[PDB]
């Protein structure tokens, strides 16, 4: 019968869904930093530019962190269809703000509502895409992979796109082809989720029972008063800049995964076979910090060290989606061309963090070679993100299985890997660039040793 690629015909309605999506959030990110250099070159915006490599790099982390509340939200209070679908809307709002002919006062306001929208919609995209298989069908992990193929299809044509409108007509018609990407979704889901999507996901699975409403708003209520406690004795004792409240989400996103162990411990059964996963939650979230870097360091390298006179510099970030596209079918093969070998998990970890670590040491070459003040070939980029991404060929299948032996623990690795980037790329610049890229490579490459070397323990 008539199916998309031997799937279910509801699998290309959220395809496309995710995929404009993955198009409105990239096509905004190959630009955004570029846009706040741009501000803060006409006097608008008054931050360094090592802060609005730092806002790149929270903003990331919120996003993730806010994507692992998004399916409880879903599937307890909303529906999961539902919050696709106003999570669309607020992602569209977000990206409208920034095509209003405001400037640096509505980058605050455009930011909340991508991260609020975004956590609406990317979990419970995934988990509508679930709901097209029962617990048997064998097709789940096949609709799966051309569910995220169309993840990084939108991924890739974003920059090429949206960075030529922005070189063309401007920023803020650049921002509002985001926006337009984000509508197309919306109508897409919208119509064509009505005619395939069972109508039992148009309300939450797991609806609070009466009991339950009180405890979860006096949790909900202590969380924020709490919050907004912290914010009130930072304001009296003068810790009151951006860089603050930068490094307050920073403590805030690194606390959630350090107290969520710490009496985790407190059953010898698995209390070390939880232990297990740290050495691998650790490695995670350094493979994260390198990768979420493209778009701020690495874009950073773009515009000021490669001679692309030729071509809008944005669509450098286009090279990581099409490394992840031209890779998958060979590891697809590769991991059942072997079935004998297989290796273990740890030592994939353990080899991707290395590959991670590689990226930036060949980084550190034409700076060493050269010099820093010059121009250098595209080509050093491209081998740069060629080593990433086969660093999370290895990582990012596997990831979800070691923690099980959730996808929210995988939202907060990369949600922790980004906050420590906040703190990390107000380091980079062009006199730092060589010892930057050859101590974080370096420190990268030898944690993945020490990984090898322990990856015998962890198995058991
Ligand atoms: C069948 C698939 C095999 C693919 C594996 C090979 C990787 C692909 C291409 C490697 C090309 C090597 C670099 C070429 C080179 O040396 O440049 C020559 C060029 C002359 O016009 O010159 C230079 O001007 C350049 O400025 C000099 O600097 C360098 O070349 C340093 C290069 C950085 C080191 C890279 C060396 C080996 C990478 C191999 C990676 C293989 C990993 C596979 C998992
Ligand atoms: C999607 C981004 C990847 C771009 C990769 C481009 C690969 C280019 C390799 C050759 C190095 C740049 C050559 C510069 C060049 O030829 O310019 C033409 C001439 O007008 C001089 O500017
Ligand atoms: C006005 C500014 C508000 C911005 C909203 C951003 C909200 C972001 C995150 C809130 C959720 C934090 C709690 C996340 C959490 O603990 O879940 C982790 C757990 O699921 C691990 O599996
Ligand atoms: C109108 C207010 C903004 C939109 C409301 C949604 C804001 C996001 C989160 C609010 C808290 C909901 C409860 C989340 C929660 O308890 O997460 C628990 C965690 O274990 C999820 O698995
Ligand atoms: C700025 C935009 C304001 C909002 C415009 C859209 C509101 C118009 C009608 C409400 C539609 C709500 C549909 C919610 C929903 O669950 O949709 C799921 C989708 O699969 C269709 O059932
Ligand atoms: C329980 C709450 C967890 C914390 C979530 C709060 C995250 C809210 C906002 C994050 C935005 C990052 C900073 C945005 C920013 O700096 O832009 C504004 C700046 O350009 C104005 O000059
Ligand atoms: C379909 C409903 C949501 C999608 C967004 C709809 C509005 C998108 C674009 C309308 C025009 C965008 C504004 C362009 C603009 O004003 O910037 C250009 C000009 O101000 C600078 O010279
Ligand atoms: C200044 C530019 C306009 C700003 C407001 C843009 C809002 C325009 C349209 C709202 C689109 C709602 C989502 C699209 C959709 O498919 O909804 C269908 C549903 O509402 C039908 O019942
Ligand atoms: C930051 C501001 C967030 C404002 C909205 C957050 C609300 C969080 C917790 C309160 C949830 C109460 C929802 C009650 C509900 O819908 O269920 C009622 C019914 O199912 C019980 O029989
Ligand atoms: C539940 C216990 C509450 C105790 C306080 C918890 C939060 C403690 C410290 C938060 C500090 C925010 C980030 C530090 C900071 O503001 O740095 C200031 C410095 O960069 C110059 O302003
Ligand atoms: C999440 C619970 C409600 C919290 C209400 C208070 C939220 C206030 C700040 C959240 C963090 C964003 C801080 C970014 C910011 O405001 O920078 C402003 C900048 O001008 C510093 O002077
Ligand atoms: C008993 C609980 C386990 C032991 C406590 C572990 C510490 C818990 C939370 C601290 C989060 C790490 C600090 C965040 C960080 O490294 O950045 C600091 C920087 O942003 C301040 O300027
Ligand atoms: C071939 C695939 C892996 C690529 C990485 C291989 C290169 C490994 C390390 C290169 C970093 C060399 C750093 C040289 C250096 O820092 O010198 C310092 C001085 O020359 C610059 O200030
Ligand atoms: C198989 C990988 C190919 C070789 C990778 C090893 C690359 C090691 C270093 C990068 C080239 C070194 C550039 C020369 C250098 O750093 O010296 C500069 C300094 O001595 C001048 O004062
Ligand atoms: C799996 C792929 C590994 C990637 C291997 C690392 C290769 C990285 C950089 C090679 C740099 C060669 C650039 C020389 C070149 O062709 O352009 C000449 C330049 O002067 C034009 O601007
Ligand atoms: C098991 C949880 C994983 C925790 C991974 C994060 C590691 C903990 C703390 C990292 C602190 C990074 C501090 C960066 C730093 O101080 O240098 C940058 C600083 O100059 C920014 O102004
Ligand atoms: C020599 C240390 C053990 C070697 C472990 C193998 C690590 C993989 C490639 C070698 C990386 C060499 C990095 C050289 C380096 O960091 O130099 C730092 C430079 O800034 C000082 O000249
Ligand atoms: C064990 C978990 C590792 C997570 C954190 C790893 C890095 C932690 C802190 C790094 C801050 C110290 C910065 C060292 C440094 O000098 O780098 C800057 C240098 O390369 C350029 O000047
Ligand atoms: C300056 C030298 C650069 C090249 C050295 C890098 C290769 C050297 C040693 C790598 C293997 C060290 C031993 C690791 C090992 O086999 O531990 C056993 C482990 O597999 C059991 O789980």
């Amino acid at each position: 019968g008539k199916t998309f690629f031997g799937q279910p015909l509801g699998l290309s309605t959220l395809f496309m869904t995710e995929m404009w999506e993955r198009f409105s959030y990239y096509g905004m990110r190959a630009i955004l930093l570029y846009y706040m250099w741009f501000l803060i070159s006409t006097g608008d915006l008054h931050i360094t530019r090592a802060t609005a490599a730092s806002i790149m790099a929270i903003y990331a982390s919120m996003v993730y962190l806010s994507g692992t509340i998004g399916g409880f939200v879903a599937d307890r209070i909303i529906g999961a269809r539902p919050a696709v679908f106003w999570g669309g809307v607020l992602i569209m709002l977000g990206h409208i703000v920034l095509a209003l002919p405001f400037g640096a006062s509505a980058l605050f306001g455009s930011i909340i509502l991508i991260i609020i929208g975004t956590g609406f919609l990317k979990p419970n995209v995934s988990t509508l895409v679930g709901t097209l298989y029962d617990e048997h069908d064998r097709r789940r992990d096949a609709g799966f992979s051309i569910f995220v193929f169309g993840i990084n299809l939108g991924a890739f044509i974003a920059p090429l796109i949206v960075g030529a409108a922005q070189e063309a007509a401007g920023y803020h018609v650049a921002f509002s082809l985001a926006a337009i990407g984000m509508f197309i979704g919306l109508l897409v889901y919208y119509f064509g989720g009505k005619k395939t999507l069972d109508p039992h996901y148009l309300r939450p699975t797991d609806p609070l029972a009466p009991e339950e409403v009180k405890p979860l708003l006096v949790k909900v209520s202590l969380a924020v008063a709490g919050f907004i406690a912290i914010i009130v004795v930072m304001n009296l004792v003068g810790w009151n800049s951006l860089p603050a409240y930068i490094n307050l989400l920073t403590i805030v996103a690194i606390a959630i995964p350090v107290f969520y162990f710490a009496w985790m411990i407190s059953t010898s059964t698995e209390h070390l076979r939880v232990v297990s996963y740290i050495p691998l939650f650790i490695a995670a979230v350094l493979f994260w910090a390198i990768e979420e870097q493209g778009s701020v360091v690495l874009a950073t390298f773009a515009a000021e060290r490669v001679d692309s006179s030729w071509f809008p510099v944005s669509w450098f970030q286009s090279l990581n989606p099409l490394f992840i596209m031209l890779y998958t079918p060979f590891f697809a093969w590769l991991w059942t061309a072997w079935k004998k070998n297989q290796p273990s998990s740890p030592t994939k970890f353990a080899v991707g963090l290395m590959f991670a670590g590689l990226s930036f040491l060949l980084m550190a070459i034409p700076g060493a070679l050269y010099g820093t003040s010059g121009k250098v070939s595209p080509l050093w980029l491209v081998g740069s993100w060629a080593l990433v991404i086969l660093g999370e060929m290895l990582i990012s299948p596997v990831g979800l299985s070691v923690t099980t032996k959730m996808m929210s623990m995988w939202f907060l690795s990369s949600s922790v890997g980004s906050a420590l980037n906040a703190q990390l790329v107000t380091l980079y610049n062009a006199k730092s660039e060589v010892a930057y890229f050859s101590y974080f490579g370096l420190g990268s490459v030898v944690l993945g040793i020490v990984l090898v070397f322990l990856s015998k323990r962890i198995q058991g």
